[PDB]
């Protein structure tokens, strides 16, 4: 179904793995709901400080004859899992180990930081079926890579390698697969070394001010800044 | 002023070659009429390029009052090219300067020739970009490069245009059209309803917060799921 | 304190405190506010160059309450907004270290040209706080949410080359060639229409915060304003 | 399908009182072309022909629905973003598109006989000409939700109560009042009025700081006009 | 902590009458999961306080105060964004979290004995379940600032004049009225009703053009439904 | 010049009664300086001196920009000040004064008060935030009516459209103001001004972003002694 295992310094680095390698870690509603409950619906426990999310099998991160009314609930489940991943307390590092197409790519775009392997191919092929990307791909892909590249990808519904994904910023870095998880830990243990209060107030400020004008975002930032100043992490 | 060829995809061309396909009021009105305020259901993808293979597109001495009208005509034609039903592929065959560049920035995807040169030199004569440059260039390449290009008013070549994201790809001149064709056809084979509703969703959610954009997307997604292209 | 040198209408502003690596306290912030506020009324100056004194750096009193924390953050927001919304375009010549409030200061300018020795970053979280002078917003609005999140969460420094790769700076030139380079671009902006330049700046800084239609309204208003100016009819010759 | 009378102030009247000036496609196009403006007109009054109706077949494709809702959006936007102000003199029924058309105008002055509403939901659709947004932006979210979910008529007194209309006067004296407000606006500066309209119509969609940028740009533009110094 | 009764329309009632139906986290969870998603048999939801005396009338860990506020946000959003229209029948006291919950609903009909307010600032905190935003979005910034800064209570008449409630009726006949409006919404097309709800709840947060895009999408989406022809 | 008197609540007064407390550049500058606040003051009262008025064509376009910037600066300084502000409209509030009144949080007007935006009768729009603040306070329809007509309105219809919070007899206006200022001053200072920050920021954003602002201010207040005591 889904795996979790935690160790780091303080050992609060939690690797979360999608466990369906027989079907290329494809995401159905069961995987979405289990992801929602693993990310605990907009919070977490206090042991974990950084989350590294990937899919087992070393081949794919994650790669409808239905009831037009039921597709609204389907897209709602997708939106809910993407928001639960996107707004979790700790930072998330998406280790894209191979294919990330459709929902999978959307999942990858819900995370804060993406470290892809030189074997990773991303895309949104929903438009080849007759549907748009229904789990936030029409919005998050734009907000990450620019309207031009997002439009190109969604219109063509094509697949792009991790190198051009790094070129357009869809992934933060590209490393060899053999080193992928290694790098995924190396960044995480770096974020875990910093103050959790500062890191996660920064995350709240960023995730809230991405949707507002500069003045409102600065208000969010100053409020989070005072909040962190009321914390012992600042003085020690 | 106009050129239309539709075979599959409708290539539209600005037919003013002896003036580097310059933008004016008549050309803007012709483009407005050509983009049909939507399109006909036969066309799936549109390619906008310039005649002569020397310039994509490279009367202002008057009356700020009707300068408002000139800017309104520019905004109208840029929004008609931007919000047209079919996707738009801009094949900049050289000079895309000022109103041309802004025009090129109205389309969804820009494919550049190696000889292409883009920029907003309005700041050198008397004015800011008045046909959407100050907003569209920012929304395409980011505020830093937008400010650099607008303040300096300089021209940049195609390679640095793809470096900052103003154009999606750069290909040799002699193979630009072809390449455009291919991409258009790669978009033409996809679902009409899917592509066009995703275009609606993107063009609407670019201006709103993530939640409102997700609402737009779920509405477009249901609308497509009520269409036969989804199941077949 | 702070040094000013103007000629061409090109004004170079220098943070003058090399003993503390041009560190940002409330004094230098207030002096920056006062210098950029005067330049708003200075009609000779056309372009502003912001850089640090010396060849090393462009630019922790926190024993304090949370209310004086709010006041410190407000002073930082004020200096960043005054630099950002100044009349003339600004060129931040990052001649070395730009970390913390210094990097946010550089991010408040219109254009950044960094030396090949420059290192930029937001190490705020390494001492328990987020960026307090607009980093969490301006960094994301300049380089995108992905790289902004990476840099803010790690709190690491990055060389000028990767800063140019992610858009944190516009260009990267050798250190000894930085100053000259900056002035060159400033010259290229100084020769343009001041009316058009500054209405462009107003339109951009206002439309970055709104939908496309409101930004187009701002643009058409600035366009008519410029069309009421003699620069328009006089240079379109 | 439409009448113009410029006497000074242009009164605009939709002309189909046979079934109370309903909003077809053709009157939408006629209103679009009529709202184009010229320098003569300073204020616009838009009312319905028939003395008791301002403006009061569909199982065809969803794509035609999209494009005719786009036509409605276009006519409402053309009415909403004119140079001069618009005074909607609601003489009677304003339901569905009509009321949406009335909500596109700057100011509404209704007769005491006027009943407004959005009954689209009694047919199986939402208001597709801007009601779901303009009604909410005029009367607030609570009253807008109430009116769109009920789809009922309300009397002009309740419209003035919830802000859907600015003022309520007797029908026989509606036009005199609308033209009174018109000539009050036309006596003011054309540049100031029209730049105020641009600033309001653009800043309603933005944060306060952006809107203040809009306002300062329009303010500078008004200071370049001869109407200021005199 | 809360009960449900459906017939034709579903009434949801906070069942804590001796505690004046006050809200803690557990009743919030019960309401969260009682608004599920939903089933297709319910058309209009009426939420009121059990006991016809009050609709609905913190010493650790600011860290856990964040989670308390997140639970409040979750319950308010689940009530607000839910499929069917919601009618808040405030039967008396609606203070603090209770009034915020009432403001999450679509339409509010108050008994003449109702008293609403946000007294959070008398404790040392702002409204933490959406008051600072929803009150301002319902009644406007001036009255919202007044009520939040004073923390005072207001009767049904003043809350109606400021738009905090849509209508005010006698207490002994509140629910009946709350029923009839519900009935009035039940007879309307569920597809049109709920697509209008989605369009409004999404376009209240965006500019006019984005809201019009949402509206035209929902308009075609109601043209997808068979209830348009019948 | 202007004056200030602190008693607990600092009453701030525009001291130009022989000119109906009209606004110039010097008045705006001294108002910016007065609104700076100090930790003792909990509520601010802004009114005009004299019981007659709260506050009632040579420049180029560039100094017109500068004048509009000064007006925006003073209106934003009053609007975003720490403590809640009560504008006691003791008569005329026209033009900038009107806009000044619209910058405060709460407006209590005397029955003889008259509010308006007459800029459009001179050739210009409101340039101190009227075209935005009036629409955000009273709605778009009444703001359009008032700005296009440029007409003065009495206190009661100003209350009807929401331009003022309450209408009080002139002879008692101040006292009523003080009374409200007392009721607000007794509440939590930290909670009330964090509420003010949340409101002034979330008025410009969508619901989700505003709720983020609110939850941040709420957590901030939970770290203050006022919450538990």
């Amino acid at each position: 179904h889904m795996s979790l295992v935690t160790t780091s310094t303080s050992d609060g680095i939690c690797t979360v793995k999608i466990n369906r390698p027989d079907k290329l870690n494809a995401m159905n509603t069961d995987v979405a709901k289990e992801l929602i409950k693993t990310f605990e619906e907009l919070n977490h426990n206090d042991d974990v400080k950084v989350i590294i999310l990937t899919g087992e099998g070393e081949k794919a991160f994650s790669a409808s004859k239905i009831s037009a009314d039921e597709s609204v609930e389907y897209a709602k489940t997708g939106q809910l899992v993407t928001a639960t991943v996107e707004l979790v307390k700790q930072p998330t590092i998406a280790a894209v180990n191979g294919f990330a197409l459709g929902g999978g790519c959307e999942l990858a775009m819900s995370c804060d930081i993406r470290i892809a392997a030189d074997t990773a191919k991303l895309g949104q092929p929903e438009v080849t079926i007759g549907v748009p990307p229904g789990w936030g791909g029409t919005q998050r892909l734009m907000r990450i890579v620019g309207i031009a590249k997002a439009k190109e990808l969604v219109y063509t519904g094509k697949m792009i390698k991790a190198e051009e994904a790094k070129e357009i910023g869809l992934v933060n870095h590209v490393v060899p697969l053999a080193s992928l998880q290694e790098e995924a830990l190396k960044m995480a243990q770096q974020i875990a070394g910093n103050s959790t209060m500062g890191v996660q107030m920064s995350k709240v400020a960023i995730n809230k001010g991405r949707n507002a004008d500069l003045d409102t975002g600065l208000g969010l930032e100053i409020l989070a800044w005072r909040n962190c100043f009321t914390h012992p992490d600042r003085q020690e």
